[PDB]
C-alpha cells in the first residue's frame, strides 16, 4: 500500500478560489509526515503547477472549461505515472473537477477500477443539465460511458474518454441532488446510498453492500473520491457547498477504515477543502483535521489501535 502524494492546487471548477490552497493546509497540517508514523512508504510528487489560461470564455454557460480540462488532463498523466510505479495515488486537490483527470488517468493503468464517491452531491451534471456552469458538479458526467453521446464538446476536454460504467460506481452520503442529476441516477441505474439509506441501514450495512457491489465477482481496484462536504458541516465547515444532515466524523472514519481493510485502495481524492471559507480560525483546523484523519484511515490508522 505505497503512497504517491499528488498535489492539485486547482480551483477554476467553481467560484470561490481558496480551494487551490488546500494541498498546503493539509501538507502543513502534517499529512505526509503523519503518514510516515504508519508503515507508509511515501513519495511526494509535489504540487502540480496549473498555469492559467487567460483566454477562457464560457462555452455556453460552462465556466473555465479549457482551464479545467487542461488541469484535469495534466493530473491524468501524473496519476497514471504514480500508478505505473506501484503506488496508490493521493490527490490532495482544489475543487472536485480534478476527479475527471484523477479517475481518468487511474483507469489508463487500471481500467477495471471501481469508484466509491463520498459526497452530498452526485456531481453528475452534463454541460446541458447543470444550471451554474461550475465544472465541479459535472465530473462524473465526463467519466461515464453510458452518457458519452450526451456530453457535448466542451473546449479543453478532447483528451477525455469515458472510462467507467454506471455500474462501476457507488454514491454514499447524498442529500443535495438536482432534478437533472436524479433522472440520470435513476435512468442509468447508478447504485447509491443517500443519507436516507445510511439512516435506514446504518453505515455498517451501507459499507457492506457498497464493497460487495464492487468486489463481488473480482477483487478489483477501488477509487475513493472523497469530498469533505459529504461529512456534516459541523466537522468540515471550510468547504464551498455545505449541506446539513451529513455523514458524521465517525461514519467518515468508518467508511474509510473499511475501504482500507480491502487492501484494494488504489486511488484516492481528498477534495474541496477551503480554509478561507472558515468563518473562524478553529473552523479551518477542524476541516483540515477531519480531512487528515480520513486520509490516515484510508492508509491503516485504526480506531481500535495499531501495533508493529
Ligand atoms: N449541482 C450543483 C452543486 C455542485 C456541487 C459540487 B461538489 O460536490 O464538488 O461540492 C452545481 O451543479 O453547481
Ligand atoms: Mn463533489
Ligand atoms: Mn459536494
Amino acid at each position: 500500500r505505497t503512497i504517491g502524494i499528488i498535489g492539485a492546487p486547482f480551483s477554476k471548477g467553481q467560484p470561490r478560489g481558496g480551494v487551490e490552497e488546500g494541498p498546503t493546509v493539509l501538507r502543513k497540517a502534517g499529512l505526509l509526515e503523519k503518514l510516515k508514523e504508519q508503515e507508509c512508504d511515501v513519495k511526494d510528487y509535489g504540487d502540480l503547477p496549473f498555469a492559467d489560461i487567460p483566454n477562457d470564455s464560457p462555452f455556453q454557460i460552462v465556466k473555465n472549461p479549457r482551464s479545467v480540462g487542461k488541469a484535469s488532463e495534466q493530473l491524468a498523466g501524473k496519476v497514471a505515472e504514480v500508478k505505473k510505479n506501484g503506488r496508490i495515488s493521493l490527490v490532495l486537490g482544489g475543487d472536485h473537477s480534478l476527479a475527471i483527470g484523477s479517475i481518468s488517468g487511474h483507469a489508463r493503468v487500471h481500467p477495471d477500477l471501481g469508484v466509491i464517491w463520498v459526497d452530498a452531491h452526485t456531481d453528475i451534471n452534463t454541460p446541458l443539465t447543470t444550471t451554474s456552469g461550475n465544472l465541479h458538479g459535472q465530473p462524473v458526467s465526463f467519466l461515464l460511458k453510458e452518457l458519452k453521446g450526451k456530453i457535448p464538446d466542451v473546449p479543453g476536454f478532447s483528451w477525455v474518454t469515458p472510462c467507467i460504467s454506471a455500474k462501476d460506481i457507488v454514491y454514499i452520503g447524498l442529500r443535495d441532488v438536482a432534478p437533472g442529476e436524479h433522472y440520470i441516477l435513476k435512468t442509468l441505474g447508478i447504485k447509491y446510498f443517500s443519507m436516507t439509506e445510511v439512516d435506514r441501514l446504518g453505515i455498517g450495512k451501507v459499507m457492506e453492500e457498497t464493497l460487495s457491489y464492487l468486489l463481488g465477482r473480482k477483487k478489483r481496484p477501488i477509487h475513493l473520491s472523497f469530498d469533505v462536504d459529504g461529512l456534516d458541516p459541523s466537522f468540515t465547515p471550510a468547504t464551498g457547498t455545505p449541506v446539513v444532515g451529513g455523514l458524521t466524523y465517525r461514519e467518515g472514519l468508518y467508511i474509510t477504515e473499511e475501504i482500507y481493510k480491502t487492501g484494494l485502495l488504489s486511488g484516492l481524492d481528498i477534495m474541496e477543502v477551503n480554509p478561507s471559507l472558515g468563518k473562524t480560525p478553529e473552523e479551518v483546523t477542524r476541516t483540515v483535521n477531519t480531512a487528515v484523519a480520513i486520509t490516515l484511515a484510508c492508509f491503516g490508522l485504526a480506531r481500535e489501535g495499531n501495533h508493529k
